């Protein structure tokens, strides 16, 4: 009953071996739950997660650079409620080149993690680190809520 479909994401414990981790009432319940999109982010949620009959793909929407859960039940429910947010390859554009910078020292010298913490702080999140080596941005929230940058 739990509905993962879209390519590219993925689950942990993967989706694959939800089935045995169900139990014998039919809840599938996991102690960290962690949904991702391979290149594009992830959100982690700590604790005992109920995915019992969760249509994850309606749920779930990763892309470049945002996050959306619940295109939604009360904070504390679902997944609408504490978790870690992590976008994946959140680089800026080279205003004459026209082409991603992935340079650490320059990412460094234009202060582009400030500029992403200075976001999250404007959502409501707590930012929580930018990993240069491949454009991560984490942070944390208490529910959903639209995040991300809108370049």
């Amino acid at each position: 009953g739990i509905i993962l479909t879209k390519v590219g994401y993925y689950t942990i414990p993967s989706m694959d071996d939800l089935a045995k981790i169900t139990n014998e009432k039919g809840e599938c319940i996991v102690s960290d739950f962690t949904i991702g999109r391979k290149g594009y982010g992830s959100i982690y949620f700590e604790g005992d997660v109920n995915l019992t009959n969760l249509n994850l793909d309606d749920i779930v929407h990763i892309r470049r650079k945002e996050v959306v859960v619940y295109l939604k039940p009360p904070v504390g429910e679902g997944l609408n409620r504490k978790a870690e947010v992590t976008l994946d390859g959140v680089w800026p554009t080279d205003k004459t080149s026209r082409c991603l910078i992935k340079s650490p020292d320059r990412l460094a010298d234009i202060n582009y993690e400030g500029r992403l913490e200075a976001v999250s702080r404007k959502q409501g999140a707590q930012f929580k680190e930018y990993r240069p080596e491949t454009g991560s941005w984490v942070f944390k929230v208490s529910h959903f809520a639209k995040y991300g940058l809108q370049d």
